[PDB]
């Protein structure tokens, strides 16, 4: 609720938000080889996490608590990690666009646009290299990339938007994107 | 020009983009008293310019040069230090509000919007500490207040007149009430 745009929370030469970078490695350091990472509620509410995104060391929390503080996070960023302004073109993006590959393009073209800090680009790179590295041990925690996308999507995008073959698009791409980070 | 975004210069808890920082200190060792700082072309033309702001120490160069840096670094800022969203609503304001104190409550408003990274006013605020400190010896350099509002509000504006008069006196203002 009090969490600051991602364009003040960090800037170049650091990769992600320092409050990020505490909870995704507290997270991969405890639950990589979770089964039901990211696909259970844990106990607290939202006032109890938030409280979280303040005050010690993570990774002295239930590894089910991180992993809710880390989709609060993405939710009470003031605009999420692929703003509107992206997500509102891709959206509006014909049926004859028919490929992953542009989609992808524009989404790089849009994202790293002057108008737009380069922090946001720069924290979606450091998550989908944490959807990746959990994708790697997929033998034990379950998760591939397409689970991901459709888990972590409307967290990254946050569109009220009716299910089509763009909404289809956009977990699509972010599928391919969490697949071919190395 | 490379010149990355002011949102991507720095971020809080600092206060000022580094490049500024080091503008602005060299500047003020070596040109605080000198009768013509910020009013003289200098040699440099902007590529050559612009390789000092794309890097040692900055004492090292003629403070006429740092002077011309100081100024190619505004000019080069993707975004101007003042948005040009807020520019906008200021001059549509021009013929019906002439406050000045209400012109000046309006620019914090509007800077200090969420919309706006933070960086944006914490750098204006850092520019106007520095022009303040220039005109605490306005006898000598002769900058007073009016004189750096008419030299760097079309370049913290970036503006190339009529409606920009009520921009100039809020910067002069502004200038003036640093304390």
């Amino acid at each position: 609720s009090t969490l600051p745009d991602l364009a003040e929370q960090f800037a170049p030469p650091d990769v992600a938000p320092p409050l990020l970078i505490k909870l995704v490695e507290a997270i991969e350091k405890k639950g990589l080889e979770c089964s039901t990472l990211y696909r259970t509620q844990s106990s607290s509410n939202p006032a109890e996490l938030r409280q979280l995104l303040d005050c010690l060391d993570l990774e002295m929390f239930d590894v089910h608590v991180l992993a809710d503080a880390f989709k609060r996070y993405l939710l009470d960023l003031p605009n999420p990690v692929i703003p509107v302004a992206v997500s509102s073109e891709l959206i509006s993006l014909a049926p004859e666009v028919q490929s992953s590959e542009e989609y992808i393009q524009l989404l790089k073209k849009l994202i790293r646009s002057p108008s737009i800090p380069h922090q946001y680009w720069l924290t979606l790179q450091y998550l989908l290299k944490h959807f990746f590295k959990l994708s790697q041990t997929s033998s034990k925690n379950l998760l591939n990339a397409r689970v991901l996308s459709e888990l972590f999507s409307p967290l990254l995008f946050r569109f009220p938007a009716a299910s089509s073959e763009n909404t289809e698009h956009l977990i699509k791409i972010i599928e391919i994107l969490i697949s071919t980070e190395w």
